[PDB]
């Protein structure tokens, strides 16, 4: 690529994630100051874990299909095979979810965007898995920090999915390829916003990963504690993610 179909990359880019959000920023801090009451608080900690478990697990079941759609307008995606389609999904879907968490973090209060209101994380006690929402909490903190762009979101999640090292890709000189344009895109557009600080501030390739891997073992031991439970009412792209008992993601890639 050259200098001018990288800037045309850009804007592919940020166009492809601002169609894609799973919200519009806006909405995001429209609602900062709805916050739970104690009593709906409450309400939250009496509900049972599997429930919970459930309602969050139906809650990022939206996200990541969020997630797909902008990996089909990502410029060069749908060009690849669908194995490796499928591999990048597999791995990245929840990282980009992750990421895009921190819009609806509020760095002030360290309460996020929950089912219509804002609450801190005991919001999420009857999860059981409190080490998990306290990463995912810093983690959102650390990102928030940063003060990104939407522009800078849209850049950063497109290398975060589009990674030539995931295991079992079929076509790994075609995703490198792809990779280089889109880290070239971000770069030129840190360079040309001075944002290339950032670069050292961004979290390890290590850090996503302990996240991700964090959440499937989590949710393997609530699952042989409840296993009807995922069975019967965790929604079906969930279970083909993440749980221990490729074509949800086939037909929502293909449509
Ligand atoms: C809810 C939320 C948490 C809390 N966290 C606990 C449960 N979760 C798990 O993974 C649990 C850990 C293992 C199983 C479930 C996450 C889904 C969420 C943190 C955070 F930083 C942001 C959010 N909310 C959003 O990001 C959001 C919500 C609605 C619309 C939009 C948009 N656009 C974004």
């Amino acid at each position: 690529a050259s200098l001018t179909e990288i800037e045309h990359l850009v804007q592919s880019v940020c166009k492809s994630y601002r169609e894609t959000c799973q919200l519009r920023l806006e909405d995001l801090l429209r609602q900062r100051s709805n916050i739970f009451s104690r009593e709906e608080v409450t309400g939250y900690q009496r509900k049972s874990m599997w429930e919970m478990w459930e309602r969050c697990a139906h809650h990022l079941t939206e996200a990541i299909q969020y997630v797909v759609e902008f990996a089909k307008r990502l410029s060069g995606f749908m060009e690849l095979c669908q194995n490796d389609q499928i591999v990048l999904l597999k791995a990245g879907a929840m990282e980009v979810v992750l990421v895009r968490m921190c819009r609806a973090y509020n760095a002030d209060n360290r309460t996020v965007f929950f089912e219509g209101k804002y609450g801190g994380m005991e919001l999420f006690r009857a999860l059981g898995c409190s080490e998990l929402i306290s990463s995912i909490f810093d983690f959102s903190h650390s990102l928030s920090a940063l003060h990104f762009s939407e522009d800078e979101i849209a850049l950063y999640t497109a290398l975060v999915l589009i990674n030539a090292h995931r295991p079992g890709l079929q076509e790994k000189r075609k995703v490198e390829q792809l990779q280089y344009n889109l880290e070239l895109a971000f770069h030129h557009h840190l360079c040309k916003t001075h944002r290339q600080s950032i670069l050292a501030k961004l979290p390890p390739k290590g850090k996503l990963r302990s996240l991700c891997s964090q959440h499937v073992e989590r949710m393997q031991i609530f699952q042989h504690l409840h296993p009807i439970v995922v069975q019967a009412a965790f929604p079906p792209l969930y279970k083909e993610l993440f749980s221990t008992g490729h074509k949800i993601i086939h037909r929502l890639l293909q449509e």
